[PDB]
């Protein structure tokens, strides 16, 4: 609670292209004041958001990526973007999707769904699709149910299932399989024009590239934080492969630690098929986003320029 942000910075938060990369003691005061920023400081009492936002932090684990870093990220990108559409996002939707973003890798192993359903594992035994997600938010309403952890407590009971179904879908909508059919006809909305705002399961459509465009925002930031980020991103995706190889099974190339020499090449590839894709549909939907978009360009072109070895 104590906490206040280092004045420098309000400016610098605002960005779409922020890095929090510097400022790990800071991390859980950030959200709090893009929290108090958005839905005003009076929106959760003091109290028991610090309680929430800290068990939720210890919940996140030591793994290379889905971590608690990962998380504020995340929040940080949905932040920028709930602002930059000040007025077309509603009073609780800003609620929703800030806590959500926070809690969207709650619990996570650091094993793709891939992995736990090749190999029965009991969560994958509970979940039978989108297997982490589901346990994410799974914890997600776990840990609301602490002792004076509920910050959607003075919501009437009607309003406080609404910023759940929000938190669930915009949760579940980050299973990236997801992701290619969710945007494909959010295309064809907006080629043929029948998208409309008011109807409440294209908002859900349009919240879930915004929850995609967040979980893919490490691609839209500078280059050196970028380069080092993806560093993150394979670690643990080659500890995949590590426990794939261990069985004596090939893992994908793209888990592969073995292939390092290839991953300019894959990540090159990521990016045309899946964040170039995002950030488009996306900044046609939301125009302000176009930074995102822009930086994720020069980011890619980065790479080419790493390809053609310069
Ligand atoms: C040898 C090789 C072959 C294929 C490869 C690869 C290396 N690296 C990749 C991309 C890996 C990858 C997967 O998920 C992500 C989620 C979020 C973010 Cl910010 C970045 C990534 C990311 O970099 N692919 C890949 C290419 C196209 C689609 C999917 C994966
Ligand atoms: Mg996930
Ligand atoms: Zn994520």
């Amino acid at each position: 609670m104590q906490f206040t942000l280092p004045v420098r910075l309000c400016k610098e938060i605002e960005l779409f292209h922020f890095d929090i990369g510097p400022f790990e003691n800071m991390w859980p005061g950030i959200f709090v004041y893009m929290v108090h920023r958005s839905c005003g400081t009076s929106c959760f009492e003091l109290e028991k958001l610090c309680r929430f936002i800290m068990s939720v932090k210890k919940n996140y684990r030591r793994v290379p990526y889905h971590n608690w870093k990962h998380a504020v990220t995340v929040a940080h990108c949905m932040y920028a973007i709930l602002q930059n559409n000040h007025t077309l996002f509603t009073d609780l939707e800003r609620k929703g999707l800030l806590i959500a973003c926070l809690c969207h890798d709650l619990d996570h192993r650091g094993f793709s769904n891939s992995y736990l359903q090749k190999f029965d594992h009991p969560l994958a035994a509970l979940y039978s699709t989108s297997t982490m997600e589901q346990h994410h938010f799974s914890q997600t309403v776990s840990i609301l149910q602490l002792e004076g952890h509920n910050i959607f407590s003075t919501l009437s009971s009607s309003e406080y299932e609404q910023v759940l179904e929000i938190i669930r879908k915009a949760i579940i909508a980050t299973d990236l399989a997801l992701y290619f059919g969710n945007r494909k006809q959010l295309e064809e909305m907006y080629q043929t024009g029948s998208l409309n705002l008011n109807n409440q399961s294209h908002r859900d459509r349009v919240i879930g590239l915004m929850m995609t465009a967040c979980d893919l925002c490490s691609v839209t930031k500078l280059w050196p934080v970028t380069k080092l980020t993806a560093n993150d991103i394979y670690a643990e995706f080659w500890a995949e492969g590590d426990e794939m190889k261990k069985l004596g099974i090939q893992p994908i190339p793209m888990m592969d630690r073995d292939k390092k020499d290839e991953v300019p090449q894959g990540q090159l590839g990521f990016y045309n098929a899946v964040a170039i894709p995002c950030y488009t549909t996306l900044t046609q939907i939301l125009p302000p986003t176009e930074p995102l978009l822009k930086a994720c360009r020069d980011n890619l072109s980065q790479w080419e320029k790493v390809i053609r070895g310069e």
